């Protein structure tokens, strides 16, 4: 059989159920999900890569097809207007024939402007869920992405079905295959660009195939949080390596990060090691009922406990915390839900210190320690400048920073660290 | 077909399951729910209006019928003993033939005394849930409203089934109709008595149909938190109007309050608009996991803020809260659960619970006098107090359903400004 | 009709469900539970008393039978290999014809070795849960107590099913009978040994039947937390008495502790009454969501308050908790989970869980001596310890079921004070 296919059946049933609750709560005849269209480059004839509407790939693993429409009410079989053009120019895939095809009443669409006769006769009562408000309005839809319907699905999107969890496991598997190849490459001393190419080859992913734009940084670039470029020339000296990169599976994202030392023995190599442990401990705290805010205060606690131990700051943890200086070394959140979207949706009425970690939710735990001169500077401009070992900073500054991020499934009974279980030390 | 009908199924199921968990926990063979009886007036042949046992209508929408009995163990089908006299004096109704009828095994009772026959022969382990202790004892029951069972059912009453929420929506619907007609009557310059008549006609409710005695206050009566009368004569001039009033549907209540300024302008009209903002802002703080306490505090802050911004108290918000002055302008709670009973049976907000959000701001003598004797007296703009005094007070209250994902303000979704 | 009979259905259903949910997650075709075997005494022909596999009885109440196996997946009716040998030397029980029988496909085993014939043909994706590894491997199994499967059931074992709650109620009932008989034996000045025999006779339990090894202590013995021996000879003088004993029902256990003062007046008697308070006060801070750690810290608080009130210590409750001396008069936990195992398999108290709130205050030389070698020696009222030491200590343990709507102290609801 197909473990995935057996899971899918329940996935559909879950979405169907949520579709019924919501159109009732808002008195709708049904919800229409538009996959989107391709965007044309200004004054050109080229297009940007296509990126499906999350709300559409939520139902099925069709992420590379524009002009597809889902119309459902939760009780009847959902309709799938599937775009399958015909023209010798582009290769034509066979009609939908995989396990999910059976769960929809599929109607083939050959021309994007022919969709109206395939849609409901009276559209006034169906909610349009998509980006092209103009096109919907032309077809007769009047309810444009109703906040109530959007927040509803978004709220439940935080609770991953079994098919979703399996999908995400697959995405993690592919992503580590590449996080290791990218590792080897760093140690072989290749450039950021070469390593990035290594990661793509190992994940069999094209650049536009991955969930977000990879961060492949070396030495001081590791401090650029949102580093996007890829130097083509390998640094003179290879010191530090930080790579934030994921992979995709049926529309679900993986979001892993790893920092490395080139040798594996100096101060920095030591710093990373602390972080790893800190990271794993923060990972170990996830449990239904916990408030993210607690793991937050604890991450910052551990940061300060690290800044004090490596004499980066000549104070104690409680004071680095208290005086409020841990944020200039760890300037971002500890984690975020993740699924169909890297920084996934959810939460009571459209990550907070108040939100509660619940079962079947997926998270990233990504604590970090960075030496970001811009942020480092503003610290020297306050009467805290005194309490810091600047000589120590410049001693590490050339390594940029550290980040370790895993993707963890939270079960009612336990934690499943997809990343580490796949053995990515 | 019938939306209420479908949801009812799950209602019964829920109640049946709630019942099982409890007769097992307390080792009972079943629970008996007595609709109640009609109270005769002293020395007279007249009676009081009938008021069904809450514990009884929790199961079905039969609220105008005395001498009715429900006996269930949560496992077997629930047993309904249905009072139904026969005679020419009173109009007799067609047998129970509505959606709910099928979920019970109905036994027609033609006379109150002719009931013991239909009840369980060995009422040893059956608990009697009702007001009529003696009547029960003489029948054979011994367990009288056994506390653990009452607190049990009452705990779970805070968690409404879908059926219940649908009933509540319908009651808010009716109640808003009335609230609109009431507002109209006010502006037409009618009297409290007349505004009240208007309300009853729009809601198609008789006075004894209200889930509670309406409050129809005009001008300074708006400061009487429990104003009971309806003046037959109208005010010389019309300034303010406060109406707290709801309605009923299948035993569920709506509890809605709205305040209005007659001219729509002046300081009071703006104070009501300020209040309306706070009310909505409070309603918007509701969310599963949260402590009502939190909302209570913020409400007092909102009052503190308003008191300062309008120059009622010459102190900053924090100054007004710190000195506990707010409580003399807003003496009651912020809200309560609502359901089968208007005031339904630290505490954390949770899904499927229905609350009222009723911030208020009033100018009450008793309390302003008590304030004048606390020395805070030399901190409040007694001129501004006297200026607004003639308006009485303000209160705005909605009924909100709290879903796991969002809020459903029944009252405002009905477009009752 | 019957009692447990009904609740059992839902018991099976639930374990079935939990099994489905786990075989799939671990990619297993099924799980096999081994009741166990009777261990033979070295070089002899006598055996140890049989002690069933918790994981095995977790399904049905067959705790005295070795060579029994359960094979399930969560979807198919569960498979039961019931060991039932035949021969004139032993009495032969009828075939399993009790309510729990029908929930299984029952295959009788007459000799152990003959088990391979009834077990899964391909044992590749079957997890063996038992302690007899070599026998498993020799049978074909390879998956021996896979950790993620063990941690699964155990996690859920913390949530009892109605049936399981019934069974535990019965256990508490029986235990309380024995706890009252034991109580009287104490006042009648009997020896530890006699008191125990009194407990056993009242609870109708043979020594090996009780959940754990009963602790029956008198005087200074009370300070020995794990007192295992029973004095055959009564104490010269009768001061104090601590008894930690429980019972067994269908595999479920009771674990109650009561401390007494012979005279019923005097420092100790007082100190005991107070402890009783703190125990009831704590038993009341039990509620879904409560953080054990908060209870545990509040207990140590009351302990420090008693150490200060009875002036055992010369410091304020807080300074006592401050210098952490409290850990020398209360060296053990505040409670634990209980169910199929006495010590059942930062944490929050959920509903449908069962806890043993068991606070205590003891005069252990072993620790007082350690404490006297610290600057705290400076604060301790030694002249007071010598006045209590002769009584050993105290411990009041109850078994409470946490429901979502309320709390249920089984022990106390049974009348044991
Ligand atoms: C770019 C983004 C996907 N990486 P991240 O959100 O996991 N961590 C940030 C803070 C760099
Ligand atoms: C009379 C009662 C139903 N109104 P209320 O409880 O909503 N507000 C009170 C505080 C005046
Ligand atoms: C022997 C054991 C079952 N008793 P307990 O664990 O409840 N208390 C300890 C401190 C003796
Ligand atoms: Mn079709
Ligand atoms: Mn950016
Ligand atoms: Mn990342
Ligand atoms: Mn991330
Ligand atoms: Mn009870
Ligand atoms: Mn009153
Ligand atoms: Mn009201
Ligand atoms: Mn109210
Ligand atoms: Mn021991
Ligand atoms: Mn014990
Ligand atoms: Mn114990």
């Amino acid at each position: 059989m197909n473990k995935l296919a057996v899971l899918y059946a329940e996935h559909i049933a879950t979405l169907q159920k949520r579709t019924r609750e919501i159109i009732e709560r808002e008195n709708l005849d049904g919800v229409v999900f538009h996959s989107g269209q391709a965007k044309r480059q200004f004054l050109d004839d080229m297009y940007y890569p296509f990126k499906v509407n999350p709300q559409f790939k939520a139902w099925l693993p069709v992420i590379d097809n524009p002009h597809c429409w889902i119309v459902a009410n939760g009780t009847d079989k959902p309709k799938l207007i599937f775009y399958r053009p015909v023209d010798f120019w582009h290769k034509v895939p066979d009609e939908p024939n995989e396990y999910w095809a059976d769960y929809f009443d599929i109607e083939l669409l050959v021309k994007p402007d022919q969709v109206e006769k395939l849609l409901p006769y009276d559209k006034a009562r169906f909610a349009y869920i998509g980006e092209y408000l103009e096109v919907a309005q032309a077809l007769g839809f009047e309810l444009m992405n109703p906040e109530p319907v959007m927040n509803f699905y978004h709220y439940h999107r935080a609770y991953k079905t079994q098919y979703e969890l399996a999908c995400m496991r697959e995405a993690n598997k592919i992503a580590v295959q590449g996080h290791k190849a990218a590792r080897d490459a760093f140690f072989q001393g290749k450039s950021e660009f070469e390593i990035q190419q290594a990661y793509l080859l190992a994940t069999q992913h094209s650049e536009n195939d991955n969930p977000y734009g990879n961060i492949v940084a070396l030495n001081e670039n590791c401090a650029i949080l949102h580093y996007t470029h890829f130097d083509r020339v390998a640094p003179a000296t290879h010191r530090s390596f930080l790579i934030d990169a994921g992979a995709n599976f049926n529309g679900y994202a993986a979001d892993i990060t790893r920092t490395y030392d080139f040798t594996g023995e100096g101060e920095f190599a030591e710093l990373v090691a602390t972080m790893k442990q800190h990271q794993i401990a923060l990972m170990n705290q996830l449990a239904p009922g916990k408030l993210y805010g607690e793991l937050h205060l604890d991450c910052h606690q551990r940061v300060a406990q690290t800044l004090s131990d490596f004499n980066i700051v000549d104070l104690s943890a409680d004071e680095i915390v208290a005086k409020g200086i841990t944020s200039t070394f760890f300037p971002h959140g500890l984690g975020h839900h993740i699924g169909l979207q890297v920084h996934d949706v959810g939460g009571f009425m459209a990550l907070r210190c108040t939100r509660k970690i619940e079962a079947n939710q997926v998270f990233t735990i990504e604590p970090g320690l960075y030496f970001i001169d811009s942020l480092l500077g503003d610290l020297a401009a306050t009467d805290n400048n005194q309490h810091i070992n600047w000589d120590k900073v410049a001693e590490l500054k050339p390594f940029g920073g550290i980040r370790i991020e895993d993707n963890i499934i939270v079960h009612e009974d336990s934690l499943e660290n997809m990343t580490r279980e796949l053995r990515l030390r």
